């Protein structure tokens, strides 16, 4: 009736302060602009379905996920994944349209997040492996809770 | 797939102009950036469901509107008419968004085109009401086509 339809969009980003795992992917949805973010190892269709699992099971189930055209998100097994959900595929719109701003200002928020956070803990470079799920979760909560 | 979704933004704005049917209702495609405006004497539920009767003639059956929460959008008439036609009806997103800015500009668009081709015409003042709709369709043509 009035309220916003279920759409997320998704991107990823690359921040070698997370190396090995340094591909995050990123959802931002648009309906409540709650922010999700999974670390990966490479950009690859199965790493894009694995966090929309994840993104899934925080989030609900989205009426339509809004990417740009990167392999990992047009080839046959994402396209068929998404049928599996039920859930519609989209892009950007035309007429000069220039980028799915939200989730790009999401990827900026969160690596600035990332960056504070690692510096204070005193890794001024990568962090410890160990300690990267840890810190990103925390980037996430501060980025979505107050 | 890969393409954007069929969501339109409604909206009305005043036109003195085109008096006693000033009241322009627009509609703005965001998948195809199209435009289509009708006029009406009075913001109702029913000009409103008229409006879209003639930009789904136009543009086809869309999968959802956005509107503000004008009563002419949110009474039970507008809310059962949609509900006939199976289109999913929503809204502007939280999180400090300031208006669905894409039929915002049309309006402003739409009325200087009205303006300058009625001044060319050499109407300074109102538009005298038997050139009123071919005007507006030659505004219409002019924000589409080229
Ligand atoms: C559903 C809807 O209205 N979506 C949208 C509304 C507006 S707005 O300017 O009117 O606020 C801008 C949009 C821009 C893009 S993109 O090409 O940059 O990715 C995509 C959208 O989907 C947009
Ligand atoms: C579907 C989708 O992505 N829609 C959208 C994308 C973007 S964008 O900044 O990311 O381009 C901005 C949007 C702004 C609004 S509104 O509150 O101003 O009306 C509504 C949307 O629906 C938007």
């Amino acid at each position: 009736g009035l309220g916003p339809l279920q759409i997320w969009q998704t991107d990823f980003t690359l921040e070698p302060r997370m190396a090995p795992r340094s591909w995050l992917a990123v959802t931002v949805d648009t309906a409540s602009s709650a922010i999700v973010v999974t670390q990966h190892g490479r950009v690859t269709s199965v790493a894009a379905q694995h966090h929309w699992a994840t993104a899934i099971a925080v989030l609900g189930r989205p009426k339509a996920i809004k990417t740009d055209n990167g392999s990992c998100f047009t080839s046959k097994s994402t396209r068929e994944w998404l049928a599996r959900w039920g859930i519609a595929h989209t892009t950007g719109i035309p007429g000069n349209s220039q980028g799915q701003a939200m989730v790009e200002r999401a990827n900026r928020l969160l690596k600035d997040k990332i960056r504070v956070l690692a510096e204070g803990d005193g890794f001024m470079k990568r962090i410890p492996t160990s300690k990267q799920g840890e810190l990103l979760a925390k980037a996430m909560y501060a980025l979505n809770h107050f």
